[PDB]
């Protein structure tokens, strides 16, 4: 045997990390629920684990990118940096974080209506706001902004992950072009995303109108951004075609329609969010700030 020091909790290790449940598996990465027991004692920290489908050299950087950019972060509405683990004898790689029990919010809000309201609704579309101003000071374009990407803590908390295609602006640049391979969540871009793959604070406020509107519908089956969009268009349509109309609809003022029962106000911050011109959609402090002032206002 042999002495013991340890000065990085963030480093997790291999044996102690116990396997509890598989939560998620995407286009890169898959997630799993572990217990953390470095004193063998059956008790220890629940974390969630992200590993890699096919660490290539390609994928591998992204997937570093990734950890520093989570591990950057320390705020309220953001899923917590906890660590990483190079399991395989150090030869594999790991990402460590919370596990939020009610998984994504897209999820909740369709597996949990009993539980949700518009007080609810605001206070989520609120925490956002707060996250993404936070990512903003860091100078942060998330990129993939939907309510899949965001995770439910509690009835009183939601935070921000799926940091897997955020980019960082330099300090002379206000959009990041981002040249890329394979699928993109489409129904959820800025036009200027579309058409230019532009990134921006700007085209992330776009998209969070977006995610309002996911919340107002309540994630109710026909009305989801892309079975609306697809509606509009043409249901039958199919590969680019989709993309030519979507185009060509958004930059002629098509917009996704105010959800049933959703307040006029809202629908409007919606509309604020969807527009065309980059440099006149309202900034996330103003949207924090308008949606705290829409709660605050209320009688209770
Ligand atoms: O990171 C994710 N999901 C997480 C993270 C932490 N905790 C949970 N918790 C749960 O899944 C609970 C419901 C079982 C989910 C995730 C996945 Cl797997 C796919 C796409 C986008 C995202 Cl952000």
């Amino acid at each position: 045997s042999g002495a013991f020091e340890d000065r990085d909790p963030t480093q997790f290790e291999e044996r102690h990390l116990k396997f509890l449940q598989q939560l998620g598996k995407g286009n890169f990465g898959s997630v799993e629920m572990c217990r953390y027991d470095p004193l063998q004692d059956n008790t220890g920290e629940v974390v969630a684990v992200k590993k890699l489908q096919h660490s290539t050299e390609e994928h591998l950087r992204d997937f570093e990118r990734e950890i520093e950019i989570l591990k950057s972060l320390q705020h309220d509405n953001i899923v917590k940096y906890k660590g990483v683990c190079y399991s395989a004898g150090r030869r594999n790689l790991k990402l460590i974080m919370e596990y939020l029990p009610y998984g994504s919010l897209r999820d909740y809000l369709q597996k949990h209506k009993e539980r949700i309201d518009h007080i609810k609704l605001l206070q989520y579309t609120s925490q956002i706001c707060k996250g993404m101003e936070y990512l903003g000071t860091k100078r942060y374009i998330h990129r993939d902004l939907a309510t899949r990407n965001i995770l439910v803590e509690n009835e009183n908390r939601v935070k921000i992950g799926d940091f897997g295609l955020t980019k960082v602006l330099p300090q002379d640049k206000e959009y990041y072009k981002v040249k890329e391979p394979g699928e993109s969540p489409i129904f959820w871009y800025a036009p200027e995303s579309l058409t230019e793959s532009k990134f921006s604070v700007a085209s992330d406020v776009w998209s969070f109108g977006v995610v309002l509107y996911e919340l107002f519908t309540y994630i109710e089956k026909s009305k989801s951004p892309p079975a609306e969009f697809m509606r509009m268009i043409g249901n039958d349509k199919q590969g680019q075609m989709i993309v030519f109309h979507l185009i060509e609809l958004l930059k002629n003022n098509g917009r996704l329609p105010r959800p049933d029962g959703c307040p006029d106000e809202i629908y409007m911050i919606m509309t604020e969010c969807w527009n065309n011109n980059v440099n006149q959609r309202p900034s996330f402090r103003d949207l924090a700030l308008r949606v705290d002032q829409i709660r605050d206002n209320m009688a209770g």
